[PDB]
RNA sequence: UUGGAGAGUUUGAUCCUGGCUCAGGGUGAACGCUGGCGGCGUGCCUAAGACAUGCAAGUCGUGCGGGCCGCGGG
């Protein structure tokens, strides 16, 4: 099993004659607090199905984040559309310093020490993905040498 | 590398741009409601407007010559 957090749940709507009709959107991150996180956004005619379906995709999309004493190996900046995420290495005491969105991802990934900043569009969805694709580009001292 | 959190609000809904707004810290402060004690600070930011009264720069007889009161005594 995995540990799960609901980052976002939103109602959307579409028009047709006679009225508007809703659908729900569930941004869920899921992880083991020991180097494995997954982000999934799930939509359905009702709330919990969406939260379920979210969690489903969440697993069907993971990433192996190279923790290091609970911090990430290096500075990293990523832009997903107009959203930007900054990740910066932090020493033992620091805590996770971030907004909920990139927090929820970093805690459930087992980060315990990091400095972050959102820049640009701070739409949670895009920020979510931007933080994921960020982690996904983390490299270790090894990773680099093997590569080169 | 001791360091970096964001949120509300444009739409039926969306993403973006973009302003407004907020939570933080700060002060020679002021206003309200309330008000027990102590310590260290600290208190005319405006009229460099106008000020009653006291006080804030004096001292030396080991520079000099006198006055006035007294002490010692012809
Ligand atoms: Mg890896
Ligand atoms: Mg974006
Ligand atoms: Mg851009
Ligand atoms: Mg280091
Ligand atoms: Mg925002
Ligand atoms: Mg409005
Ligand atoms: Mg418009
Ligand atoms: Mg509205
Ligand atoms: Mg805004
Ligand atoms: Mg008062
Ligand atoms: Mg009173
Ligand atoms: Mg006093
Ligand atoms: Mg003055
Ligand atoms: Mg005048
Ligand atoms: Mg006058
Ligand atoms: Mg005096
Ligand atoms: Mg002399």
């Amino acid at each position: 099993d995995f540990e799960e957090k609901m980052i976002l749940i939103r109602r959307t709507a579409r028009m047709q004659a006679g009225g508007r009709r809703f659908r729900f959107g569930a941004l869920v991150v899921v992880g083991d607090r020991q180097g494995r996180v997954g982000l999934g956004f799930g939509k359905a005619p009702e709330v919990p199905l969406a939260v379920q379906k979210a969690g489903y995709y969440a697993r069907r999309n993971m990433v192996e984040v190279p923790l290091q004493n609970g911090t990430i190996p290096h500075e990293i900046e990523v832009e997903f559309g107009a959203s930007k995420i900054v990740l910066k290495p932090a020493a033992p005491g620091t805590g996770v310093i971030a907004g909920a969105v990139p927090r929820a991802i970093l805690e459930l990934a087992g980060v315990t020490d990091i400095l972050t900043k959102e820049l640009g569009s701070r739409n949670p969805i895009n920020i979510a993905y931007a933080t994921m694709e960020a982690l996904r580009q983390l490299r270790t001292k090894a990773d680099v040498e093997r590569l080169r």
